[PDB]
């Protein structure tokens, strides 16, 4: 009740002063607020008296624009903030040359910011709350954020103030800016350190990226200037050869017999993203991310050695909601997990309708139309589905998993963050990687022959796939969904604000900088969600074109310029932290990688169906197996696929047939033979070929992880002699 | 040359007192020395004033068993004691209720240790060249020992001295006391942390091992008792059906055409060593270890919080002969990998030399005798001299390997023992693994059938080996490896005192002392590594034979109470340090869990020869390829071994031949067959068996692994409770 503020003095002399009437010390906060009513004023009185009693100084002035809102300036003298700092054990190198200038208005911040927490506003209904986020959680306090230095295009008329925000727009935030380099030190300096980390993160990315995309690239020409000298791209459509294959119908009744015409320019597609290039990148990529992992954490090292990331915490105060509610826990535990796995089977259950929504428009399409097949259309046209059904699915997750993590009882606000960090994650990888896998892996690997196929269901065959394989549809949807989602994000991001910006063509700093909207408790969550699924898009599935990486690249490029535009001119300034390295995003990207390593053998040897040419060049060309008297591709066309003397085990095939033999896709006995259909000795020869490639390459590629974990140093050689600089002078 | 310490009072008043004459002030240390000589005699006494300056008191005893020697007792005051105390950041709970009881023994030696080690002895010749090491290194002072409580037999005379020596003895360190639990406490408090360390981690490593013998036992009694339902064993020599198989000789020229009646009992013996049991086994062994890891990891962090392991160390100052002695490094290092790949190379050479020793003994066995086969009595005579040689070869090794880290250029003690662990565990990891690894995985697998057998140097024929494989053989020469070193060492180490304190049937407490052997510099270097290799062999082997962790476990029980004999009535008392965990030895043992996962999939894969059963189980009895209507193992011996028409690619086999059809073992098709002798369909159905099984087995080990590491806490809830309170405790 007593001890109140300063009555608003509302000068307005400038409108840009970073300092109070007297223009003698700076701000460091302000609290905006408006004024049942009687009784939240006295509450917000005694948390001012409270405040004041503790050292703050504080102001309050009228808004110009509106008389019922009032700002309160904040600042903090000499001697609590050097109390206050020793308490929370922030370092420093000593140079006092002024003692405004020598703690960053940062630091005063998140000092200020860190008091405000610590304090009590006098109620008694509850034994001893306090905080200062309950204020505005309450609306007692409209907002309570600290002010930037000045606008992002118009310098600060004081000299003596270093316009950072402007120095930040015209430097490193300008769309048109991209040549020039992160100043990690002035974003560190201002916005805190865990922007600082997110940003520099971002840029290690960018770089790793660069290199991953060059390397893609090169093997991409390879398998591009090769394709001439493919021979079963041009044996597929070769009339002679290719034109008399008779292939057996895919689906059960309405197909057709169709030939092996029909897929010569998928095929010659396909001749390009499978060759010894494909092979060589996916090796690569291995070795890439084995690597990219130590590097990012060496620079972690550095960096933390260099920003003291390491400072010591405090005890990380509860969240409001947490206190204000409070084997329970275990029980609610063990609903959220309920919860999750139900959204889980829906994801699946939205796969499994994409699965018959293919069959039915591929049986639609057989008939429809007499360019493209009715294969790759049946598959653009499932992937295109599949691509916004996850915008819409995820959409609607974000708002489910922000529900049931209120369900939860987070303990404190890093066990909420982490909490959503599992769920939110978990839910993507799913949704996304689950729809690339089927394709990937469980497309048409289970399928028997024709005269006995296997019914999933009983009433639809499991689909099969063309003789080249699946890897060109997986492809097709892996870029699908990439070029969906990169161009949707990066569209929004880039054409909304620069045709607002387009659309265009006096007042203090307090209620200037008052007029932008609140960064969100999250933060810079969202972003690194987004910036983890691009990355297991580029690890998990590289090996299914190899110009993944330079996509991502480019988007990747405009991503680190918009955030620094959103967080400039858009974002009211927000109190600095302290973060690790990035929190559960390092282990979630360290298991992506593990994952990714088996999961590009897989890729390589049972989708790309290299492994059977291989093969069938080296062991099934020779008098042994074939007439040709040295290894040739030649002629593997014909003695691979598999052949069908036309007696259905019904016959859905007689309708429409008109011939006896069909030749299917699948190693399996001649009709006329002891065993019928039985599986062939190429058959697995083929398969453990490709058994024995994925234990090589997971067993190599772990190796050379290990050895170059165990080699290369964790921490630089110029980091250790700096520490052990520094340490000498500070005996001393 | 001033400052002289109080000349020799040599009262010998009580054989043991642990004070000095006076009887107020304990002993700290003992410098003993012997009185050219006159140069050294300044320089010691030099020291002796030096260290009498610093604050600590000395006095000296003329030996009376020898007038030459003279002991120095030096004691530390209570000012000097804080003081360095508090430099060297040796933190307590305080209770100063005696300050001579204050501070343990261990404690002021240590102390009074850094303290001898950071003071010069006043010479110019070099630039500052000063520590207490040195003067023992140039013989001026004769040795620097702390003292022990009392005789381990005999109690102390003082009452307030608890005789720590006599406690420890008559409780943990007598050889028939084997049912009293470790006291690590006392072992602690006494004898420092290190040694505290790798007692307990001995103890905890026992505790996991008795686990695991229990349960390799269990499955040895399942294969056991149910060695009478196998059924190829019984049709091996069943004479109807074995005594016809008539199989083709294994060497070249001499060794006759043999059946299969002559491995009966060698296929008894194998069935209960490749059954089911095996399998589960390796399994389990896998998840055991993957398990031990993480629980020790969890055992060392709660030692460290006990015992404050992380206590800040000093700058580790360097080993005498690195400062005597000082892109020279890089071409040092060169030639020290040099050497070790000669002595590698060695080994592999002895390998060689052992295999073709095997191959003559063979052919001399295969004449000289009509139990027994001459196989097995081969495989035990070679694994008899491989045991032996590799005995001498370590013994040469470990001297060349102090010789070549002298060669080397070790900046402190640490680095020379962490290059030194690199090398001596390097090279018996290569010794006795490869004469393991040779047996179990390059024995027989890649010798042609014999109408083209492969020739490694030309002269000599790739050994087969039984049909039965060569597990049985494998397991022979691990357990001749485990049973002679450990029978040994145990019988050395036990029968040797034992003997020797049946032989059997006044003197101050310094010299009493005197009369021990040193630990020695390394100290546990030398058990450590043994130990490690006895995990190896547990672990990297175990599906070989599942008593290997028995075996290990028994020799392990009395490992223990050796080695607290042996530092009890042995080693004069060494100056306590501290540890963190073990040193080089938990990376190492974490690198030979990760290769021994894969190592026992590829023994029960590649050499177990038990998946070509499941395989003829499962497929090959059934009208698609047998005549048997349900699932049989019968008739696996007839229709898994190849034929062969006696036609050699010369007829090596036509002088001691017989008939025409012998039969080898591998799968290769019938002499009248479109492909004569090349790979059956069985026989690439069997390796795609194997590799997939080795693929299913590493990734569920793995996952197994990794949700074992991310569910088990890393710290226990006890230790994080008590991390709490005493932090609270201290807060106030």
């Amino acid at each position: 009740q007593d001890f109140r503020t300063p009555e608003f003095e509302e000068f307005n002399g400038k409108p840009d002063s970073l300092f109070f009437t007297d223009g003698q010390r700076r701000i460091d906060f302000i609290l905006v607020y408006e004024d049942t009513n009687e009784k939240q004023k006295r509450k917000r009185q005694a948390y001012e008296s409270n405040l004041i009693c503790h050292g703050l100084q504080l102001e309050a002035t009228r808004s110009v624009s509106d008389d019922k809102l009032v700002f309160v300036k904040v600042h903090a003298p000499w001697e609590v903030l050097c109390t206050y700092a020793e308490i929370m054990h922030i370092k420093l190198p000593f140079y006092i040359l002024d003692r405004d200038s020598f703690f960053n208005p940062a630091t005063r911040s998140r000092i200020v910011y860190f008091i405000l927490s610590r304090v009590k506003y006098q109620v008694m209904n509850n034994v001893n709350k306090f905080g200062i986020n309950r204020l505005v959680s309450s609306g007692i306090y409209k907002a309570a954020f600290p002010l930037h230095d000045c606008r992002f295009n118009y310098e600060s008329e004081d000299i003596s103030c270093p316009s950072e925000r402007y120095l930040l727009y015209r430097e490193w935030a300008h769309p048109r800016s991209i040549y020039k380099k992160q100043p990690l030190d002035l974003i560190r300096k201002y916005y805190g350190e865990k922007i600082g980390i997110y940003f520099a993160w971002l840029g290690y990315y960018t770089q790793m990226l660069l290199l991953a995309a060059v390397v893609g690239v090169a093997c991409f020409l390879y398998g591009y200037l090769d394709q001439d000298n493919c021979t079963w791209s041009k044996e597929v459509c070769d009339p002679d050869i290719g034109g008399q294959i008779l292939m057996c119908p895919q689906c059960d009744r309405l197909c057709p017999f169709w030939r092996l015409n029909i897929t010569c320019e998928s095929s010659k597609k396909l001749c390009i993203f499978d060759s010894f290039g494909t092979l060589i990148f996916a090796v690569f990529m291995g070795v890439w991310v084995t690597l990219f992992l130590e590097f990012w954490k060496r620079r972690q090292a550095e960096l933390e050695y260099e920003w003291d990331t390491v400072e010591l915490q405090q005890e990380e105060q509860a969240r409001p909601e947490y206190e204000a509610q409070c084997c329970g826990k275990c029980i609610r535990v063990t609903l959220c997990a309920s919860a999750v796995f139900f959204w889980i089977l829906l994801i699946i259950a939205s796969v499994i309708g994409i699965i018959v929504y293919r069959l039915s428009v591929f049986i639609v399409f057989s008939t429809t139309l007499p360019y493209l097949t009715p294969q790759m259309a049946t598959s653009i046209t499932a992937s295109i589905i599949s691509h916004i059904i996850i915008m819409i699915l995820n959409t609607i997750y974000e708002k489910v998993a922000i529900m049931i993590t209120n369900f939860e009882l987070p303990r404190t606000q890093t066990d909420y963050e982490n909490s959503l960090t599992m769920k939110m994650f978990l839910f993507q990888f799913v949704n996304y990687y689950s729809s690339c896998f089927y394709i990937a892996f469980f497309k048409g690997k289970f399928v028997g022959y024709p005269g006995d196929p296997v019914y999933l269901l009983g009433k639809y065959r499991s689909e099969e796939c063309d003789p080249g394989g699946c890897l060109l549809e997986l492809t097709t949807q892996l870029t699908i969904i990439m070029g969906g989602k990169a161009i949707w994000n990066n569209i929004q991001e880039v054409l909304l604000p620069w045709v607002m910006n387009l659309i265009g063509r006096i007042t203090p700093r307090w209620e200037q900088d008052y007029h932008l909207q609140p960064m969100g408790k999250l933060g810079l969550f969202y972003e690194y969600l987004e910036m983890i699924i691009q990355f297991g898009f580029v690890t998990l599935f590289v090996a299914s074109f190899p110009l993944a990486p330079l996509l991502a690249l480019v988007n990747n490029i405009l991503e680190i310029r918009v955030d620094a535009w959103k967080l400039t001119t858009q974002f009211r300034r927000m109190v600095p932290e302290k973060a690790q390295d990035i929190g559960a995003w390092q282990p979630i990207m360290q298991g992506i990688a593990i994952l990714a390593v088996v999961t590009n053998a897989m890729i390589i040897a049972f989708t790309s169906d290299m492994i059977p040419r291989l093969v069938y060049y080296w062991s099934f060309s020779i008098p042994p197996y074939g007439d040709h008297t040295y290894y040739t591709m030649d002629g593997y066309i014909n003695n691979t696929l598999s052949v069908f003397n036309i007696t259905d085990f019904e016959n859905p095939y007689i309708g429409l047939g008109n011939y006896t033999l069909c030749r299917y896709r699948d190693f399996r006995n001649p009709p006329g033979h002891p065993q019928e259909y039985k599986h062939n000795i190429y058959y697995w020869h083929v398969i453990a070929a490709k058994l024995a490639f994925i234990i090589v390459m997971e067993h190599i590629i772990y190796s050379v992880k290990f050895f170059i974990s165990y080699a290369i140093p964790d921490v630089s050689k110029i980091t250790k002699s700096k520490i052990k600089r520094e340490k000498y002078l500070t005996q001393k």
